[PDB]
């Protein structure tokens, strides 16, 4: 009855994005999906009191998964994503009074996002169940269905280019031509290269969409929905009410508690403690040259800063608790900043204001560098390579090989669930992701280890229905 009008299906269309939101802190899991990839690369630790403390991140690193100490959360979010997508598809079937454009725009926001779910599901776990109706695919049969949803989204042509204030976070054309980028180049899809060059191209056309001056500007709450923002997942502070007993409700981000240094003290150098979890490596802040403004807006020097404090005091002598592959360096775009949830009304820790970037315009450069460097059409992948570099301060220009465009990636995107992808998709996975000089990593990346193992849970329901990744 409730769901066959058009006020109640725009509803239901909101609640299709609420599981965006969700994997940082749902399902009693903390899975923030950006973390999720990068501890498997080459950028962070994984912290906490010892390698038991969040264990399953600790085995996922260290390329040792088992499907009974596995993450869970993500892919109950992915899933509840896909059914929240489905339900609104099902409504439009027997809709009252629904006009022909206010349908299709419906349906390119839940399509758009049953697809952004699905990529979650496919990229960490790869072969997995598909359902477009509230049965396991092959990672490439679900690609198929992935790319050709996304072609008839935009086929559908009702999308704005970009979103006003008063909508910030809603699927957009540019949000669906950056997806279609990911998931092409993830598959190494040759077939579809000059179609994502020429969307690529489009937002590089847009007046709408371009690089901060400063890279210092773009974690900053005021950075949040920049020139160079193309799709966020929103999180506030203000009147925010996410609890350990309340985790899907639209209010702040877990993250900033997840990877601040244990017991800081808080409001030192305007920062606040957390639970010491993906500290930066050493060898992340030594690879970047002095004068790149990313060094420090990546790495947050947290032990130089009190090492400073107790010599201009000896006798105020400061210490935060160093924890497990502490390095004194953590990720300074989500850091816990002091102020950054001063309005919520419920958990501190739960309730940050930072919304998680998805896609900025410095990966819109990128790909189209890389896509041009790959022979997918002309353009000047020189020009989009030495924007993104020297918008970082640097004074030498590159050349747009694949191995100097990888890298401007590799120092752009530290902590942003870019790295790991990237390695795998590129082929260098198997070279880069090797036993490291501390004992932390001790495997080797293999081309088995692309596919997490499956939950138990989930291969125990499916009474031998789901095949267990050969992991
Ligand atoms: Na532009």
């Amino acid at each position: 009855t409730y769901f066959t009008t058009d006020e109640h299906i725009q509803e239901a269309v909101v609640a299709a994005y609420d599981p965006l939101h969700w994997p940082d802190w749902a399902f009693d899991e903390y899975n923030p999906v950006n973390l999720m990839s990068d501890i498997m690369a080459d950028d962070l630790w994984v912290g906490g009191d010892s390698k038991t403390d969040n264990q399953p991140w600790h085995l996922m690193m260290n390329f040792e998964a088992i499907p009974t100490n596995m993450i869970y959360g993500l892919w109950k979010c992915a899933y509840s994503g896909v059914k929240r997508c489905n339900d609104v598809i099902t409504y439009l079937d027997w809709a009252t009074d629904v006009t022909d454009a206010n349908r299709a725009y419906y349906e390119a926001q839940v399509i758009a996002l049953r697809v952004f779910y699905y990529n979650w599901v496919w990229k960490f776990w790869g072969n997995v169940p598909y359902f477009d109706k509230n049965e396991q695919l092959t990672a490439d049969q679900l690609y198929e269905k992935m790319v050709t949803s996304l072609e008839e989204v935009i086929q559908l042509n009702v999308l704005p280019m970009r979103e006003d204030s008063e909508n910030y976070g809603r699927v957009t054309l540019a949000m669906v031509y950056m997806l279609y980028a990911e998931i092409v180049m993830y598959q190494n899809d040759d077939s579809r290269y000059s179609t994502a060059l020429k969307y690529m191209e489009e937002i590089i056309s847009s007046p709408q969409y371009d690089l901060m001056p400063d890279y210092t500007d773009i974690f900053k709450e005021t950075g949040e929905w920049s020139i160079e923002s193309i799709f966020e997942i929103n999180y506030k502070d203000d009147n925010a009410v996410r609890d350990w007993g309340s985790p899907l409700v639209a209010g702040g981000t877990a993250l900033p508690t997840l990877i601040s240094p244990y017991i800081w003290p808080n409001g030192t150098d305007n920062h606040d403690r957390g639970w010491g979890f993906c500290p930066v490596r050493k060898e992340t802040y030594e690879r970047y040259s002095n004068n790149d403004t990313r060094r420090n807006a990546t790495c947050w020097n947290a032990q130089a800063v009190l090492d400073a404090h107790n010599a201009e005091h000896p006798g105020d002598k400061l210490s935060y608790t160093t924890r497990y592959q502490d390095t004194g360096f953590f990720l300074e775009k989500y850091a816990a900043i002091t102020g950054n949830n001063k309005d919520q009304k419920s958990s501190s820790e739960l309730n940050w204001n930072n919304n998680l970037r998805i896609y900025r315009y410095s990966e819109t450069l990128l790909n189209a560098a890389e896509l041009i460097t790959r022979g997918a059409g002309q353009g000047d992948a020189k020009k989009y390579l030495n924007l993104v570099h020297k918008r970082a301060g640097l004074v030498t220009e590159i050349e747009p090989t694949l191995d100097n465009i990888i890298e401007e990636r590799h120092l752009e995107f530290v902590g942003e669930g870019k790295r790991y992808w990237d390695l795998i998709r590129t082929g260098k996975a198997a070279s880069v992701l090797v036993p490291d000089a501390y004992g932390y990593r001790t495997n080797s990346w293999s081309s088995s280890k692309k596919y997490l193992p499956i939950p138990q849970k989930e291969i125990d329901a499916a009474k031998g229905t789901l095949v267990q990744n050969n992991y």
